[PDB]
């Protein structure tokens, strides 16, 4: 967004991480789970409430947003591609 809150969580941003603005918690969360290629629960429904309330302890969540809006899972790979 114009104001670059993090698309997940509404967060102050760092930057955009996966191209899409991002907070720290969002970039090394979702960087760990994509690189161990990890799935998660909540004690929600799918449709859980994700609000600056949702830390990063809502991780399944967080990371569905991240997917819903299409980060860009492949760059986490960066550091992976060990020429
Ligand atoms: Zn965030
Ligand atoms: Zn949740």
């Amino acid at each position: 967004f114009t104001k670059h809150i993090c698309a997940i969580c509404g967060d102050r941003s760092s930057g955009k991480h996966y191209g899409v603005y991002s907070c720290e918690g969002c970039k090394g969360f979702f960087k760990r789970t994509v690189r161990k290629d990890l799935t998660y629960t909540c004690r929600d429904n799918k449709d859980c409430l994700i609000d600056k309330r949702q830390r990063n302890r809502c991780q399944y969540c967080r990371y569905q947003k991240a997917l819903a809006m299409g980060m860009k899972r492949e760059a986490v790979q960066e550091e992976r591609q060990r020429g």
